[PDB]
């Protein structure tokens, strides 16, 4: 998405952490009009304490993303204060780790509701408005490297991040015909995976990651995975799947399905 | 898992389709005691019409998998009728396709509840009982190739199948120390992906897929992806991710993180 100056961003979880980092970069460098949406009033107040000392247009709104009615009201508010949302940053998220066999249903529901339904709720509130307006837009989903790597004690968290990865890849298919860009950011934050993870954890800065995001939005990049470390590890995970698929090769049902297409490759136009 | 004869299977959605195919193979060939759990009474009655003409031990229970209290009661019933569940087959699933921008919240909630919460509910009801009993077990999750491939109009469905894929890969990490095996089946059911898909769709038989499952359980295989076709297509999808990670290689932050580990590779034991 180009010419971000003066365009409107809606950033969830924007009162703290990664999302606040996104808000700062979008409001300050990119000069967007930014709405920060957060459930905690004290986090909002802290953020606005910062932004009140910068040349920015930032509007806070206290919002529980799991509340669909309130979400619609909050986006209405964004439109009244600034204008239609151009960039939606679904970045709010929570986590609590533990042995999966000790997880409670309350543990599941809380993390599922914020990490998955909160993202669904934003996408379904804003994306239809983008389409209706016909001026394009952009949707960012902040997942995690847990959308690629299951770890001990991260069972619930991993499930939620795989979910929104799926949603992101789904948006990626259907949004380009409406000139709506899609980005999927997967922060870090094998015993070797954890070790590589620890090194990025210590160099991670929310503003720095905010600039990675900014650059992805401008250039309309989908896979925002700024960790070349995880490549060789991911190649191994990938090869497992490929090998599993190929392990049924010699199994004659595959050879049958081969023969059908070879014939259909003949017989028909293209 | 070995010596399946006389052991107890709990098969969700077992009144019809893929799950019924699993139930038939487990009850007949493997000679397991099988509980088929289904929300529809007429599907149960149909299935038992079949099983009443076979030398099997099959017990029907009408169950809405989204009802946690009823799920616990249904598993209790399984234990009273046969004994503790040895094999849990989370196979029930629903689907409704359409443009993602036209999806309703009711559309989301229905598919999310059955496809994700239904699986979570089974896993959390049964797996802690398996651990407590200390005799091992096995957990099957039936997802879909939509856990790897986003398609037009399959946005909700894809999101749910990515989710349970994540859950499956998470179980895979934590269950082996309890001697509980995990399998992830991804049925079929690029314009080339759809074309390859259509060819398997037409050769798919629930009993045949049931035997693929049986073989995976016996040999404790995780990736049950019996389609070597999707390999080259999946390699391309994989390469996208690898390339994205590697695209930040020349970016000096990576070179910094390199240097830190090289030093930590020295300095310390292993
Ligand atoms: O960034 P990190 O460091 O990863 O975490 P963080 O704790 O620093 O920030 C997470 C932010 O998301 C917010 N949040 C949590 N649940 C929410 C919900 N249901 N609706 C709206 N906002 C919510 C939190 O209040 C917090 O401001
Ligand atoms: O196999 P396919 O051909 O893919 O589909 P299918 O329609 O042939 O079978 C799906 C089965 O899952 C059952 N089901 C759907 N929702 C359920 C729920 N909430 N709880 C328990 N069972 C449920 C259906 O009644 C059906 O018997």
């Amino acid at each position: 998405m180009q010419d971000l100056e003066g365009k409107v961003a809606f950033v969830t979880g924007g009162g703290s952490g990664v999302a606040l980092g996104q808000a700062k970069v979008l409001a300050e460098e990119a000069q967007m009009k930014v709405v920060i949406a957060d459930i905690r009033q004290d986090h909002l107040d802290e953020a606005m304490g910062y932004f009140s000392q910068k040349n920015v247009a930032v509007h806070p709104v206290r919002l529980d993303l799991t509340d669909r009615a309130a979400y619609a009201a909050a986006v209405d508010e964004a439109e009244q204060v600034f204008g239609p949302v151009d960039l939606l940053c679904n970045t709010a998220g929570v986590s609590q780790f533990g042995p999966i066999e000790k997880a409670t249903f309350d543990d599941w529901d809380w993390q599922m509701d914020v990490n998955v339904n909160g993202v669904i709720n934003g996408v379904m509130t804003v994306m239809p408005r983008m389409i209706e307006r016909g001026q394009g837009g952009h949707i960012l989903i902040t997942a995690s490297m847990s959308a690629f790597v299951a770890l001990p004690t991260t069972g619930i968290y991993c499930t939620t991040k795989y979910a929104v990865r799926g949603l992101a890849e789904s948006l990626r298919v259907e949004m380009p015909k409406y000139n709506i860009g899609v980005s999927l950011l997967c922060p870090g934050g094998e015993a070797v995976f954890a070790g590589l993870k620890r090194v990025i954890e210590h160099g991670f800065d929310p503003v720095d990651l905010g600039r990675v995001v900014l650059d992805a939005v401008r250039n309309d990049r989908f896979w925002v995975l700024p960790y070349p470390e995880f490549a060789e590890g991911q190649k191994a995970r990938d090869q497992e799947v490929i090998d599993a698929m190929m392990s049924y090769a010699d199994h004659p049902d595959y050879a049958r399905r081969m023969k059908i297409r070879e014939q259909m490759k003949r017989d028909m136009p293209g």
